[PDB]
């Protein structure tokens, strides 16, 4: 035909708020027939002109993302691929904060974006320590630290080699192994055990903060440039809270019915129930509350700083959501 059907269009048409925080990532995902990684991946990629810089076969990344997307678990109510499509979605508008304009290079664009995509892929739905305590074989090849955040990165990496999927296919040896580094950093530090070191040292930058005659941030060194990629990522990651009500309910929502399967899983398993994860003794409201006190507001405060004045309405709408939650604690 030539033409899009009239679901691709309607499709198109929500793309057109891939550059803007709070993006309907639940209603791309179904008008996509979920493939919302696929779609906003292949959209942000055209977007940043990234196929023509590192030489990315169109049908290459296609079938990379969808095989990438296929290893993302259907079942898993929050960690699958509509939660990557949105962290990858908003680390794209992170990345095109006016206090970072012209700071990454293409590579470093890339690795965050690429790191986004493949971060939780293949999520079993339980914690780390779920997995150390059924002594299971993840656990044991990785030692029982970042268990999953290894294996997410593993995977990632391990579906470049199936067919027709090497994305990275036409990197030189020194693109890649910079954009290995930078992708494993950026993905190990979203291990939530990571979080306290990865602020402290996000504050100390605050503290430190330098700024061009331009107004942007200035990043000297490898330390410093991976530090706000990890920390970008992270927030994309930790970001649910931040986004207008509509849609963080549906991220707590989600997060809930998983937490609260994993335990069930326990308690037929005769475990120690982990936090939050016990439906006949929640609060989820009260948790929310307590989620974005001590790490949400935290963490976006200090990017807000890093950033000044660009996250101003993010931080907004957190502290809106924080205190609609806090109303509704029965
Ligand atoms: C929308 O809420 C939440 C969204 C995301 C997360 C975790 C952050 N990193 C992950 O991999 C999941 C926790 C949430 O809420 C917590 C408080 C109550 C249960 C867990
Ligand atoms: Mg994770
Ligand atoms: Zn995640």
């Amino acid at each position: 035909f030539g033409v899009k059907t009239e679901q691709e269009d309607v499709l198109a048409k929500e793309l057109e708020d891939v550059n803007k925080w709070g993006l309907h990532v639940f209603r791309i995902a179904e008008l996509s027939g979920n493939r919302p990684l696929t779609v906003i991946m292949h959209t942000i990629f055209q977007e940043r002109d990234l196929l023509k810089t590192f030489k990315i076969p169109v049908d290459t990344l296609i079938t990379y993302l969808m095989t990438l997307e296929d290893h993302y678990h259907a079942d898993v109510a929050y960690h699958n691929n509509i939660h990557a499509a949105d962290v990858v979605q908003s680390t794209h508008v992170l990345l095109s904060t006016p206090a970072l304009e012209a700071v990454f290079t293409d590579l470093e664009i890339l690795a965050a974006i690429f790191a986004s995509a493949i971060h939780d892929v293949d999520h079993p739905g339980v914690s780390n320590q779920f997995l150390i305590n059924t002594n299971s074989e993840l656990a044991l090849m990785y030692n029982d630290s970042s268990v999953l955040e290894n294996h997410h990165l593993a995977v990632g990496f391990k579906l470049l080699q199936e067919e027709n999927c090497d994305i990275f296919q036409n990197l030189t040896k020194k693109q890649r192994q910079s954009l290995r580094k930078m992708v494993i950093d950026i993905v190990l530090a979203t291990d939530m055990s990571k979080h306290m070191n990865l602020l402290a040292d996000l504050k100390t930058m605050v503290e430190t903060k330098k700024v061009t005659s331009s107004g942007v941030l200035l990043l000297d060194n490898y330390s410093d440039r991976i530090q706000v990629l990890q920390n970008m990522v992270h927030c994309a990651d930790l970001s649910n809270p931040t986004k207008p009500l509509q849609l963080y309910r549906q991220w707590t929502d989600r997060i809930m019915e998983e937490f609260f399967r994993q335990g069930d899983r326990e308690r037929e398993r005769g475990m120690e129930i982990s936090p939050m994860c016990d439906k006949h003794n929640a609060s989820v409201e009260k948790s929310q509350v307590g989620f974005i006190d001590y790490i949400v507001h935290p963490l976006w405060e200090t990017w807000a700083d890093l950033v000044h004045p660009d996250a101003q309405d993010i931080l907004d709408t957190l502290e809106d959501n924080r205190e609609w939650y806090q109303s509704t604690i029965p």
